[PDB]
């Protein structure tokens, strides 16, 4: 019961070895002093191309479409590393490196949304988010200036952002957050549930030990990042909502294989 901080510094290692961007880096961006360069604001059509053109940025992208279609392809490319990222955070956590690789699938299938939408929050303040590696800054009213259905996909995860970053949790939190996101119990066709229902059970000891160190002023803060965890779950069943909705009126949409994977029976 004391070791737990060890579990816990250890999924803060698998966590800043994996990860492009933290929250700190982030913020020291977003609040632009310590940096001394300023991303490049993307707010229009001219300053998007403009990004294309250099300023920022093809990346391996699908044959162009139209401006909407191309921000989406972006989002989307970046959706696919980031769960290239949590597939090797994941791993470098040696419970669930433990697990049969059937589980881990299932794992991550189910979990990888939620944990994206969480770290989203990271690079996201009310007005927008960063991009390209923390060089770029897409602005919220230039991405609800898209043509629906492509301007609604990244609304209500600036709304989740929003409310999420009050908390003010860093990285070492977000770590074990992150874990107990991906360590669930509860996903659909688990093979070996009560081994991760006790790997899960570790990691939200660890995470409430934790937060009393380092949150102690904060009241009721474990079980508000229970409620958030709840959030997340209805956020990803809208999302794969919204994309079943672009696969089927959006035909000239090109969709990830991956992503089409995870949302396939969920
Ligand atoms: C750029 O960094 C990111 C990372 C993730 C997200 S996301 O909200 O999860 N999100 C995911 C997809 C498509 C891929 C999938 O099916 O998940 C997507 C498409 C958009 O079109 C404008 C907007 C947001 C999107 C947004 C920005």
């Amino acid at each position: 019961v004391a070791d737990l901080k060890a579990f816990s510094k250890h999924i803060y290692n698998a966590y800043l070895k994996n990860f492009n961007m933290t929250k700190k880096k982030a913020r020291s961006i977003l609040t632009g002093k310590a940096s001394h360069t300023a991303p490049f604001v993307i707010h229009d059509i001219e300053t998007l191309w403009q990004a294309e053109k250099g300023l920022v940025w093809v990346n391996g992208l699908p044959p162009y479409k139209e401006i909407s279609v191309h921000v989406f392809y972006r989002c989307q490319c970046t959706t696919v590393e980031t769960v290239r990222e949590l597939t090797e955070f994941a791993k470098s956590i040696p419970s669930f490196s433990s697990l049969f690789l059937n589980d881990q699938v299932t794992l991550l299938k189910y979990g990888v949304h939620e944990a994206i939408f969480a770290m989203l929050a990271s690079i996201v303040n009310k007005d927008g988010l960063l991009v390209a590696n923390g060089s770029g800054f897409v602005t919220r009213e230039f991405l609800r200036s898209l043509r629906k259905p492509f301007s609604d996909i990244i609304e209500p995860k600036f709304e989740f952002a929003v409310k999420f970053n009050a908390l003010e949790l860093d990285d070492s939190d977000l770590a074990l957050f992150i874990a107990a996101i991906i360590l669930c119990g509860d996903r659909p066709g688990l093979m070996n549930v009560p081994r991760v229902e006790a790997i899960q059970d570790t990691i939200l000891r660890a995470l409430e030990f934790h937060l009393q160190a380092n949150h102690p002023d904060a009241q009721y803060l474990f079980p508000k990042l229970l409620q958030k965890m709840a959030d997340l779950r209805q956020l990803v069943t809208e999302h794969a909502q919204m994309m079943q909705r672009i696969k089927k009126t959006e035909t000239e949409t090109s969709l990830h294989p991956l992503l089409q994977e995870i949302y396939k029976d969920m």
